[PDB]
């Protein structure tokens, strides 16, 4: 297996909000993203408003620090670095893409989803209705679940 956190309880941590988005609507969606997660795995997310957290997420475009630029609206719309300590863990979303609460632009939640996953140690799923599947189709938020491989998937990495 790749990575994994060594303790069950985990810190996060927001750097910066997009202006694409309400303030509370980007909280929203991160927390609701952790509780996807939290709801099949022993994992406990914690958020933190300021100091060290396991998981950094941020709002950035182009090069921004890592060996690893967006490409500017469209095509990669967001990554995630696996468990480790610095950036391991840290999830950025692509700033250039128009992020929103529904089926416009690019629903954060959803996105968001897929990225902690690869925050908590997943790769891509070749199940087309897994979240680890690598592209993004908007789905109801309102009906919206993991599919067995991703439950299959973060089970067998804690519990
Ligand atoms: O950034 C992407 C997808 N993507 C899209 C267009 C062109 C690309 O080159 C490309 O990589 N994927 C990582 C983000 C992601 C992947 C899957 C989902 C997803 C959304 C709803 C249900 C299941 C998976 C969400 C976000
Ligand atoms: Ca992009
Ligand atoms: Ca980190
Ligand atoms: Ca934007
Ligand atoms: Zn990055
Ligand atoms: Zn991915």
């Amino acid at each position: 297996m790749g990575p994994v956190w060594r303790k069950h309880y985990i810190t996060y941590r927001i750097n910066n909000y997009t202006p694409d988005m309400n303030r509370e609507d980007v909280d929203y969606a991160i927390r609701k993203a952790f509780q996807v997660w939290s709801n099949v795995t022993p994992l406990k997310f914690s958020k933190i408003n300021t100091g060290m957290a396991d998981i950094l997420v941020v709002f950035a475009r182009g090069a921004h620090g890592d060996d690893h630029a967006f490409d500017g609206k469209g095509g990669i719309l967001a990554h995630a670095f696996g468990p480790g300590s610095g950036i391991g863990g840290d999830a950025h979303f692509d700033e250039d893409e128009f992020w929103t609460t529904h089926s416009g632009g690019t629903n954060l939640f959803l996105t968001a989803v897929h990225e902690i996953g690869h925050s908590l140690g997943l790769g891509h799923s070749s199940d087309p209705k897994a979240v680890m599947f690598p592209t993004y189709k908007y789905v109801d938020i309102n009906t919206f679940r993991l599919s067995a491989d991703d439950i299959r998937g973060i089970q067998s990495l804690y519990g």
